């Protein structure tokens, strides 16, 4: 039935958020479209935490379609925790109108994590297997009612960081170059699949063997097992800064190795410019350490990603 495009705005390569409207008449929120979770929630008026006061809060009093459902919601994103209550209301994402969509309305958001974040809420795009009890992921409702023309969505993130796009129910050949390589999903919870090897110059330095990796648009870095990451941090030239981090000499870029992920028989290199992030006069390393690899924005900025729920496939194509 439909195709929606949502322009994303980026809080400096760390979050990839967009506008959604909730309630009748609609109230506006900015949300993080999150392929590593499946729950949808926005702050409410019942939330008194400072983070809530520094953001948009849903006022059910002004919505003619709201309906409390009462069921609790606790989501523990390491970073910060969020407590709320489930309810129902209409959501609008571009032109696609998603009626009686369950949505979490925070009640407590303690801590600084959420205060300083640029989004108001999180909209979960992983499998229903991940979603909290009584919560129905937004794409699943869209799908279930033939609201999208195809049961796929597509992520374009711009490295030049200004025309980032989420496309619902469509693939756009103009944001990629070459062909799409379809990779099957091994475990349907996150968007998970099998990487064959991580090599530097024909030498395998991580994931010796095969390893599982998830495609998470809600993680900024490339995250891996710390043994494998440490070796990658030596290999590229990365040192630990006093702050507990890994820095790279910004003027050393030209000589640093390219890192290659071999996914289902194709190679997806990561150039130095691609895994090297520079803010102000200092440069930091893209790779971070936690068994499962998390291919964050570092990889998705380079590879236009299609998430296909009809077929349970990930499709990768080099980003433009």
């Amino acid at each position: 039935g439909e195709v929606a495009s949502v322009p994303l705005t980026n809080y400096l390569d760390s979050q990839y958020f967009g506008k959604i409207y909730l309630g009748t008449p609609p109230q506006e929120f900015t949300v993080l479209f999150d392929t590593g979770s499946s729950d949808f929630w926005v702050p409410s008026i019942y939330c008194k935490s400072n983070a809530c006061k520094n953001h948009q809060r849903f006022d059910p009093r002004k919505s003619s379609t709201f309906q409390n459902l009462g069921k609790p919601l606790s989501i523990h994103y390491g970073t910060g925790s969020m407590q709320g209550i489930l309810g129902y209301d209409t959501v609008t994402v571009s032109n696609i109108v998603d009626i009686q969509q369950t949505v979490g309305l925070s009640t407590q958001e303690p801590g600084d994590f959420f205060t300083y974040a640029e989004f108001d809420g999180i909209l979960g795009m992983a499998y229903p297997s991940l979603a909290s009890e009584y919560s129905i992921p937004v794409f699943d409702n869209m799908m279930n009612r033939h609201l999208v023309a195809q049961d796929l969505f597509s992520v374009y993130m711009d490295r030049n960081g200004q025309e980032s796009m989420l496309t619902l129910g469509a693939i756009d050949p103009s944001y990629y170059t070459g062909s799409l390589h379809w990779v099957p999903v091994t475990v349907q919870q996150y968007w998970q699949f099998t990487v064959d090897s991580v090599t530097i110059s024909g030498v395998v330095v991580a994931c010796e063997g095969g390893c599982q990796a998830i495609l998470d648009t809600g993680t900024s870095k490339l995250v891996g097992p710390s043994s494998d990451i440490l070796n990658i941090q030596q290999a590229i030239g990365a040192t630990q800064n006093q702050y507990g981090e890994f820095d790279i000499d910004c003027d050393n870029l030209s000589y640093m190795p390219t890192v290659v992920f071999e996914i289902n028989g194709k190679m997806y290199p990561l150039t130095p410019s691609a895994y090297t992030s520079q803010d102000q006069g200092f440069c930091t390393s893209g790779f971070q350490s936690e068994q499962k690899w998390i291919l964050g924005d570092v990889f998705i900025r380079e590879y236009y990603s299609v998430f296909d729920r009809a077929n349970n496939l990930v499709g990768l194509a080099k980003a433009i």
